[PDB]
């Protein structure tokens, strides 16, 4: 039978860490039919893959983009470097359940301003009827479960609002969902303790589903943070994610031998655990008042009463006003910001850990955005692995492909292999790179040639109508 797409001429690097190989890809009912000899096959489509690799789709692990395939269908930022599959839902926040009326979180707002969805079922239902451009994988989190059952998210939970949130959870699990999220270090979940987490983890384990975690402190506390969900892991035998590793501050550059120590600690034990990371030494979250002072070239990305101060540092719209960072942090709340915190040469050693996946953790709603939004995995192919040589791009691939659908089950996914779903991307591996930076966040990505989803084009040229993207219910 005729394949509807053939990718001819390159070199396959398919996701296992196999040296790569001169080959031929088929593609045929948005599934790959064969890899070899296909010079003289038939084919619907085909692409001249010449002097490229053709490699699985990346797997961004730690989206944000829960509201954007309603709010901005088109998710350009992630298939022009490409990204086929997001798994989005992070840090404690996600699309739903939806909060009770009145509880709110700064950390929701990241997400967009779309009404936040009932459950899991109705935000599938709306992705199902509106197909995404790329294949979504939800997680959900904790702090709306927590905003969801509790009339005062503020205080410790009765034991009736325990079982609400794990019931709550059991029932997105059953509806699809990869497993729950927790923001830790942000309101609603720092409230909880360690036997409203453990509840919670045990009924992720119970279906081995995960537990994603922005852990609790990553500054001076975050050898005892990562204690703690390695703890809950270790206890409850949930597998754990460690969101976004990094060490904040330069008193804390360096504590990830320890960290990292103990996360093989753990795994050596028996429990499931990864972590991600996106290459930068820069966060970005909502503006912390709080940190004006102990960090220097704090950058806005949003604010809502003062949008004229998205790009500008802190300290200059403080000088501009005549009060202190502090005071001037607080005039622009609610609003968005870099905190360029971190030591890169640290963030490259935690990439190299071999649980380690790349997380963009774009912030597609921010008016000035943290260019990770745009660059994180041509950044790690063009940066990490071509200029610094931090591991071979067999080896890179396989990070962002592979381990990711091991550590989320997603089964024929991740792999170049005959029967798994055509998430495929072509890239030149001498010219790929980031084109995004601090000033211009949305540069995209140049030595991506093509991307499919699902067996069709998505990249460079996107579909007319009805995109190809697939909810992944787990
Ligand atoms: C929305 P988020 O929780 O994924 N952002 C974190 C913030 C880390 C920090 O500065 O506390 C980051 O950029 O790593
Ligand atoms: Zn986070
Ligand atoms: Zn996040």
């Amino acid at each position: 039978e005729k394949l509807d797409f053939k990718i001819t001429g390159g070199w396959i690097i398919d996701g296992t860490g196999a040296p790569r190989r001169r080959a031929d890809l088929g593609v045929r009912d948005g599934r790959i039919a064969a890899i070899g000899e296909l010079g003289a096959h038939p084919a619907r489509h085909a692409w001249d893959a010449s002097g490229k690799i053709v490699a699985p789709g990346f797997i961004d692990v730690h989206g944000h983009d829960d509201l954007m395939f309603v709010e901005k269908p088109d998710l350009r930022w992630k298939t022009s470097q490409g990204i086929t599959t997001v798994v989005v839902g992070n840090c404690g926040v996600s699309a739903a359940p939806a909060p009770l009326p009145g509880n709110t979180a700064a950390a929701l707002a990241l997400l967009g301003e779309t009404p936040l969805f009932a459950d899991v079922p109705a935000y599938f239902a709306a992705l199902d009827a509106q197909r995404p451009m790329i294949n979504v994988a939800a997680l959900v989190g904790h702090a709306n479960l927590r905003l969801a059952a509790m009339r005062d998210p503020q205080a410790a939970p009765t034991a009736a609002e325990q079982q609400a949130m794990q019931d709550m959870l059991q029932a997105a699990l059953e509806a699809g969902a990869v497993g729950f999220s927790t923001g830790l270090a942000y309101q609603p979940g720092a409230v909880a303790q360690a036997a409203e987490l453990e509840g919670l983890a045990r009924v992720a384990a119970e279906r081995r589903r995960l537990h994603t975690s922005h852990i609790r402190n990553e500054a001076d506390g975050v050898e005892a943070a990562v204690e703690e969900v390695l703890a809950i892991g270790r206890g409850t035998g949930c597998a754990t994610v460690v969101s976004h590793h990094k060490c904040m501050m330069p008193q804390n550059w360096g504590r990830s031998r320890a960290t990292l120590a103990n996360i093989d600690r753990a795994r050596e034990q028996g429990v499931e655990v990864a972590l991600d990371i996106y290459p930068y030494p820069g966060s970005s979250t909502i503006l912390i008042p709080e940190r004006a002072e102990t960090i220097d070239d704090i950058r806005i990305t949003w604010s809502t009463p003062h949008p004229e101060c998205s790009g500008e540092y802190l300290a200059d719209i403080a000088a501009r006003w005549g009060c202190d960072k502090t005071t001037a942090a607080r005039r622009l709340a609610p609003a968005g910001a870099i905190y360029f915190a971190m030591d890169e040469d640290e963030v490259k050693r935690i990439f190299q850990h071999p649980c380690c996946m790349v997380g963009s953790d774009g912030l597609p709603n921010d008016a000035r955005p943290h260019p990770r939004l745009w660059g994180s995995f041509t950044r790690v192919l063009g940066r990490y692995v071509r200029e610094a040589r931090l591991m071979t791009l067999e080896q890179a691939v396989a990070r962002m492909t592979a381990l990711p659908a091991r550590v989320f089950g997603f089964a024929e996914r991740g792999v170049l292999q005959p029967g798994a779903w055509a998430d495929v991307v072509v890239f030149d591996p001498d010219t790929v790179a980031d084109r995004a930076t601090w000033d211009e966040p949305t540069l995209a990505s140049v030595g991506i040639a093509g991307v499919l989803v699902n067996g069709a084009e998505v990249f460079p040229q996107p579909p007319a109508d009805g995109r190809p993207g697939q909810v992944l219910r787990a």
